[PDB]
């Protein structure tokens, strides 16, 4: 048992059989309305096929609303539907003055002279040609949705969209907003072709998310992959990047930077396995880091690690769910309710269920 | 013809990456002139050869405009279908400020979806139909509710992409009677091999949350009868303006005397041209517009007499003869002021994109 951390329910936050619902991320805005992001696609069951996928042209970005973190709203809203494509991962950032930045990235659908025609090298996987990351912008509290903007294509990624553009950076994960009002962001870029790698790299906004520059790599090896990333700022200002791996046994790892972003000291692993990451800063300025457990027993778990995030060797480990099906869950994302009570949202199935968005309520005092 | 003038020709909507088309237009009592369109990739963006009409990412947007002529620059969605692409936006505003907007969608199965469909099912470009579904706004148009789906007819034998029977659907204008009955002639399947298509109306008397269906409207042996208008004369007789296939591109117009009961035979008015738009002018004369995929390809229409009578009498007013390909059309009108029409439809020029266009006339 945990000192000061109890479970105080889990909650069904958008479910329907008709469809996948996947990806979550979650805001609550100053006046107290609490906007959940997802990923809606179609559970490819309505159209008599065996299974669902992650790409499909009619993935669109949607959300659900909440005054208190139980009771959510029926149906779903439209935050972006891209002209050219499916849509992932919407990834919600609120920043101190009010604006909110939705990055997200796409998928397209061709046909086969298209195929045959496509700049390489491209990202193919599903039967979609990869399109990079786009970011929507709204300064009405998410009444409307200004963009898309393209984030810059960065020098490590060798990939094209499919419409010959050098691909735009992307990554799912949560975006950071320095104590001096500048955005950080950890992105991934595919720097090897044949077998597949991606690493890690910070972009950082000094303009509230209208453009990027590229700062320093923040986890790159000869063999293994770090491609979704959380990042964070500590009270003293260490910048950490949490991230999700490939070819390392799903063992998360955290890098750092203790001269604001410039330059990056090796990447750690922490000691346990999960993915993705993400951190939320509590009110005692402790970081709770939840992930997505797809491993047995399938479901979600966190750690409450110190305010500058270095004993996640020793913190110990909460375990969220316990109950899922099949490994098509996870992806966390936390909000602070009130001053004692955090939602930790994810998507989640359990045996023979639908991909539905979910939480679990806890109390950290 | 007599008293009539093309003021001029208006750019409503174009832009290189995208395929613009099928237009419908209303004005609100406020004076905002709304127009409806499908929007889907001009798929030379994905560097492919062309496009047709079917594409998972076909959303229905709009543009608005207070005087017709210069309009809002960035569409503003309708409606995205959660499971497919969306085609020819129809508008329709009730008395009372309701919207409608009905539509018909189209899916992309994988392989083993497509094994498993049940029969008959409509299959074009690789795609599977799913039939109507129709949006409502009852706040002007700054939120949709919906999507309500029209019922199934027994004349249509298809089922959806997703296994259900296809719900009506059709492209063309919906007429609100003057007992607030709404008027809406949809198509149906009605044979497999070779295909064929009749029209029927549908009346809803809650303001667009149920229909019953009325009369079988069109129906032959060989010639189909697809995208319809329907219309509403002062003397109560309701008339549909047709597109056929199997007959030429004759233009085809149906009546009933008897409130949609009973509709007597389908003829033909005596021109080619598809589909077709009835507007009801300032002195109750009709503005009939329609596309011409002739040489040479454009834009015309006839001013029909209140009753809808004399449309093998009435002069051909030609707006547009500048057309590149066939891939243009589906004109619907809206009236500007006392005298003045807006015909929007698309439109292409040799080696340009599908955009949205529109003719002004002056009609004295």
């Amino acid at each position: 048992s945990i000192p000061g951390v109890r479970k105080v329910e889990d909650v069904v936050i958008y479910r329907n059989e008709k469809f996948h619902a996947a990806f979550p991320s979650v805001i609550k805005k100053k006046n107290g309305e609490i906007v959940l992001a997802f990923r809606r696609a179609p559970d490819r069951k309505v159209f008599g096929e065996k299974g669902t996928n992650h790409v499909d042209p009619n993935s669109y970005l949607v959300s659900v609303k909440s005054k208190d973190g139980k009771t959510w709203t029926p149906e779903p809203e439209l935050i972006y539907s891209h002209p050219f494509g499916g849509s992932q991962d919407p990834c919600l950032l609120q920043l101190k003055d009010g604006t909110i930045l939705c990055a997200s990235y796409g998928w397209a659908f061709l046909r086969p002279d298209g195929m045959e025609n496509l700049k390489k090298p491209y990202f193919l996987a599903g039967g979609a040609v990869f399109l990079g990351g786009y970011v929507l912008r709204s300064t009405d509290g998410g009444k409307s949705w200004q963009g898309p903007l393209y984030p810059p294509h960065i020098e490590p990624e060798i990939n094209y969209t499919a419409m010959g553009e050098k691909l735009p950076a992307y990554n799912r994960g949560a975006m950071y907003e320095g104590k001096n009002g500048r955005i950080l962001w950890v992105v991934a870029a595919t720097d090897r072709q044949s077998p597949n790698k991606t690493s890690n790299h910070l972009l950082i906004s000094d303009d509230k998310g209208l453009t990027w520059k590229y700062s320093a790599p923040v986890a790159v090896d000869e063999k293994v992959s770090f491609n979704e990333a959380s990042v964070y700022e500590t009270p003293k200002g260490d910048v950490v990047a949490f991230l999700r791996t490939a070819g390392l046994g799903d063992q998360a790892c955290i890098a750092r930077s203790v001269d604001g972003g410039k330059t990056f000291t090796a990447w750690e692993k922490m000691g346990f396995q999960g993915h993705p990451m993400h951190a939320l800063r509590l009110p005692d300025n402790r970081v709770l880091l939840s992930y997505g457990y797809r491993h047995k027993p399938l479901g979600i778990r966190a750690r409450i690690l110190n305010a500058e995030c270095t004993d996640f060797a020793t913190a110990p480990e909460i375990v969220l769910r316990t109950d899922g099906g099949t490994t098509d869950l996870g992806y966390p994302w936390a909000v602070q309710l009130d001053k004692n009570r955090v939602l930790v949202s994810y998507y989640f199935n359990v045996p023979g269920g639908p991909q539905h968005i979910a939480g679990s309520i806890l109390e950290i005092r």
